[PDB]
């Protein structure tokens, strides 16, 4: 992709994924009465944007890569979350591989952006 | 100082408003309950700061209040990209939050 | 005379939490002021087994701000219908209270 | 040997605990005051073992403070229960003997 | 010992894998032994290790931040695993097993720390 446009395309990106975290968050609590894991991943899945987020209001270059990074931690820790819930039999393989797959390459986009 | 506690309390009321809303009416449990939280939050952080001993603590306080307008605008974004809430929710629950930010701003 | 207040003041914490909760159905602003409410006297408790003054000192600080904090969500929860006048009032007589109270052991 | 004591007695109290937790939630339908106290009454524990697994003098102490801290917090609710007629007199006494046990024995230890 | 370099990266996979052994705990805990109190306190310290793990991927000072809360939580989980023995709800078997996968977590943290 255009590497200018990495980083107006990353936050869209979040934004969608939290949306799809909030669907997630509700079928786990709702049909599978799961209230401890979904509520970690509601809100690792939903904080890589808010931390985009913050990153575009960076006053410095330096605090915007700063934010990415964060970003970028909790989208690592939403994979642990949905590679947990995928190996404890939570969500199926085709809902696994359906989300990881938005959140890795959300991973791959911040990594860009804090590598260029 | 008086300005920004005031409006911060107010936008406190205006964000339970719109939480009322979302579980009476769109029956949606899970963004209102964060917005619920983040959006009250700004103000019980502006009176902490009203009350610090020491101006560090001062200016940390309104930074995470500044943090809680911040995430209170992000669960802003959604609900109106999941079409929870109408442009006009949004435009004018967003000018109160610009208008409180403006005011943290020129303080921090 | 302030630990017992404090400990009264818990118990109205707990069951104005268990109110709105069961009653109202709300519970972010609920679980909020349940720990603001209930920290006071835990922190009363802390600060008489300190070390040394500062340490004594401290603890009634934070006792302090969770007093001012609780103080905030009674404000927003009569703003917001969840509680009525009278319960306001008789809440945050008691809570206020414990601020008084407070600031003469720390300042006098 | 306080510290062998003292871990038994926090490992027996942790159990006490969990037995409150259960008699208050399913019996008087109390799911406040309870989960309060079922978190302070077995960190008291907890943090015993953390000191226990310290690598350093000022980590051990640290960690013996945090369970004292515990022990304090859960005597608090503990009033709170009391006054609130969930529990009895002499349930509160008992369990509050057990408690002032090993915030005596942790002071001890903390003062060697 | 194993090398020093790799002790981050056994650390990972090791506490996913206790993760789920601790889910599958929960699961033994609430359906076969309908246990609800321990169990539900287990399984949110023992699959939290493995999130602030992963978290320290992402200061050498926030590093050790993340990695001590991953060790407490180790800790406490090996606490709530002495209660459950203590109380008859697992096997002397079940509980060495778990514990032992436990403690291999605390020994690469605190190497990986020191
Ligand atoms: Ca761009
Ligand atoms: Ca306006
Ligand atoms: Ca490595
Ligand atoms: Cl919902
Ligand atoms: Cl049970």
């Amino acid at each position: 992709m255009r590497e200018d446009m990495k980083d107006n395309v990353v936050k869209d990106k979040s934004l969608e994924f939290a949306v799809r975290i909030v669907n997630l968050y509700k079928f786990l609590v709702n049909e599978q009465k799961e209230f401890v894991m979904s509520k970690q991943i509601l809100r690792s899945g939903t904080s890589i944007g808010a931390n985009i987020r913050e990153a575009e209001q960076a006053q410095s270059r330096a605090d915007f890569i700063n934010k990415l990074n964060i970003a970028l931690k909790e989208a690592n820790e939403t994979e642990y979350w949905l590679e947990l819930l995928i190996r404890t039999e939570y969500i199926t393989r085709e809902q696994y591989e359906s989300i990881n797959n938005d959140s890795t390459e959300i991973n791959k986009l911040l990594i860009s952006i804090i590598k260029t």
